């Protein structure tokens, strides 16, 4: 029934071996969780998707992983209600062309669209359009829940058991197996975007241009920053911002079809900062999701809080001053939280770099976390592997909360991961 795998998360880092079950019969499922909790708990059973994130979320050395791509059903499709009924096991790509000749879009999409729906509601995901939208949990209506008793639990975001529903959301799979789930789509008329793009030359702007009410006429937003350069170049940024088109909107050839988704010597001088200016200014242009949104290493992601904006330039130029450089850097303003105690996202400064593994880094991004702590701010666990219980704990000040609705579902600990055992959250 399982087999051993030597399992890691993208960041192709930290190796742990797992049996790793992979059946498309939903049976054989439940009956492995009860296997798991007859058998005196052990170490446990964690749900697996795509295995996009970097970290240790979807890995369980010495215990059960059980893969849940193959619970990939459609179940169904509503144009008018907007509902979606899917497997968990459904990838976000997968869902969005099923969707579309239905007028439906994927009201939260991440930076990749390989991505399951268990994972985007345990990971709670957030994407370009957070500041209007939310996050994934935020468009969830129902889902069914294995728990450790053996029982699916039927959860809603109000009424009884929304306590367990909002833990679930965000929860990393620690409250059990998502099997099945309905999500409200938005609705589309195009597949298409209307873009304008804006470069700064500074930080400084980059922050003013985020803070001017200017967010407020786009639903899509976010940037690519420069980590490199020594102030004020540091913090100059490609800004990217959009919304749905309409059918009216549409240049005549697409609009039959408006669903169908189907280095150099100039280059660090004068005249390549004038290229990048103008290519990267435009008002209007029409794009395709991968035109607009979709086109070793250690990933690292942090949010501060609005407020702490002087915090926040304050930590870039730690990064900029500190040897490791992060060539691929994305920058946006969240808006605001949902009610989940592990969900990620705050209103404020969000950031992810990505840093080449060199001497002295593991020390350098220890310091990051408690400048990110010291700032009211917190990591992203679906791009951590390294961070400490301690810093965790504080960063995300409901976690005793969530731990006891956790211990309430689960006594016996049936469910539980490498990041569970490493962040204390068992
Ligand atoms: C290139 C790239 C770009 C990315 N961009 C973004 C982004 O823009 N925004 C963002 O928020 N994230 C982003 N991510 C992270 C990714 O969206 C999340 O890590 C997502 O959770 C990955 O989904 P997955 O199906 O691969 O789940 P896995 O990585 O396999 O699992 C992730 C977590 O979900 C849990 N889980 C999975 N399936 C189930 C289930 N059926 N029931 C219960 N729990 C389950 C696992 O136990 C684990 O805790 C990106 C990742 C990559 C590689
Ligand atoms: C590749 C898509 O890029 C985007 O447009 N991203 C966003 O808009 C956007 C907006 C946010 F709030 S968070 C985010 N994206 C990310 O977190 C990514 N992390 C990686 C790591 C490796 C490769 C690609 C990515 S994208």
């Amino acid at each position: 029934t399982t087999t051993a795998t030597r399992l890691t998360g993208w960041g192709r880092t930290a190796p742990s071996v797992a049996n790793v079950l992979r059946t498309p019969d939903a049976e054989m499922i439940v009956k492995a969780v009860a296997r798991v909790a007859e058998s005196g708990g052990g170490r446990g059973a964690i749900a697996r998707g795509l295995g996009r994130s970097y970290g240790d979320n979807a890995q369980n050395g010495g215990g059960l992983v059980i893969d849940m791509t193959p619970l990939n059903t459609i179940h169904s499709i509503d144009a008018d209600t907007k509902l979606v009924d899917i497997d968990a096991g459904v990838n976000l790509d997968q869902l969005m062309k099923a969707a579309l000749p239905f007028g439906l879009w994927v009201p939260v999409l991440p930076g990749t669209r390989q991505v399951t729906v268990g994972g985007a509601i345990a990971c709670d995901i957030h994407g370009k359009n957070h500041h209007s939208a939310g996050s994934f949990g935020n468009h969830v209506r129902s889902m069914d829940l294995l728990t450790a008793d053996g029982e699916i639990r039927h959860l809603t975001p109000t009424g009884e058991d929304a306590e367990l529903f909002w833990a679930t959301v965000g929860g990393n799979g620690l409250t059990g197996i998502i099997m099945r789930a309905t999500i409200e789509m938005t609705p589309t008329s195009t597949a298409y975007f209307i873009a304008d793009g804006d470069v700064t030359a500074s930080l400084d702007e980059t922050i003013a241009l985020h803070s001017d009410g200017s967010e407020a006429r786009y639903t899509y937003s976010s940037a690519w920053f420069d980590a490199i350069s020594a102030p004020p170049k540091l913090g100059r940024a490609a800004v990217s911002r959009g919304r749905l088109a309409t059918v009216e909107q549409l240049p005549a050839k697409l609009r039959s079809e408006p669903l169908k988704f189907d280095a150099n010597k100039y280059t660090f001088g004068p005249i390549g900062e004038l290229w990048y200016r103008k290519s990267g200014t435009y008002r209007g242009k029409v794009q395709n999701l991968t035109q607009f949104y979709h086109p070793g290493f250690l990933q690292y992601q942090f949010v501060i809080p609005t407020e702490a904006v002087d915090e926040f330039k304050k930590i870039i130029g730690v990064i900029q001053a500190s040897g490791h450089y992060s060539f691929l850097n994305v920058f946006k303003l969240f808006g605001p939280r949902n009610q989940a105690p592990l969900s990620f996202p705050i209103p404020g400064w969000n950031i992810c770099v990505d840093f080449p593994i060199k001497d002295g880094l593991g020390k350098f991004v220890s310091e990051l976390d408690r400048r990110v702590l010291e700032f009211g701010g917190r990591l992203y666990t679906a791009k951590d592997s390294r961070t400490t219980a301690e810093t965790f704990h504080a960063m995300y000040p409901r976690v005793d909360e969530w731990i006891s609705v956790r211990r309430k579902v689960d006594p016996l600990r049936v469910f539980a991961s490498d990041m569970a055992r490493r962040l204390e959250l068992l």
